[PDB]
């Protein structure tokens, strides 16, 4: 197939053997803010440097997928301060601010925004990736965000 490959990580539920390694307070089965055509989202109240961490040891090979993507809803406030981190060889190897990945715009409140990061361009990483995390960097409690359609893409 000439169409670029894709690998679902969360689509109304964990897919393709991805595991919930999160340490922040969150739910994988939120039904209060859900994209049309989905049934659940991941809700995450960013606080105390917690994170939603979806892992699968060496499951994302950059010889097959160039990017990690997800849809995020800023909830009541939008503009959350979050970092996206890629894990390789069981260690964090690079981070980007979500506002940066969003073209320099804080994520909009009460609406869904596509976030895309290139493994090579944004993280300078290649080879086999073990997971991705979305982490609070404020410490102080931020308004809840919702995450949906997490996918690795060629
Ligand atoms: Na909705």
């Amino acid at each position: 197939g000439a169409m670029g490959e894709s690998l679902s990580i969360y689509k109304s539920g964990l897919k393709n053997d991805f595991q919930d390694w999160s340490w922040g307070e969150h739910s994988l089965t939120d039904t209060t803010n859900v994209e049309s055509g989905e049934t659940n989202s991941i809700s995450f109240t960013p606080k105390a440097y917690g994170a939603v961490f979806l892992g699968c040891f060496e499951c994302i090979d950059t010889d097959t997928y160039n990017n990690i993507e997800f849809d995020i809803n800023g909830g009541s406030s939008g503009a959350q301060l979050l970092r996206i981190t890629v894990v390789k060889n069981s260690k964090s190897v690079g981070s980007k601010l979500i506002t940066d990945l969003n073209g320099g715009t804080p994520i909009e409140a009460n609406s869904w925004t596509k976030i895309k990061a290139s493994f090579i361009d944004d993280f300078k990483v290649s080879g086999k990736v073990d997971g991705i995390w979305i982490q609070d960097i404020k410490g102080d409690t931020q308004s809840t965000v919702y995450i949906s359609n997490i996918i690795a893409t060629a």
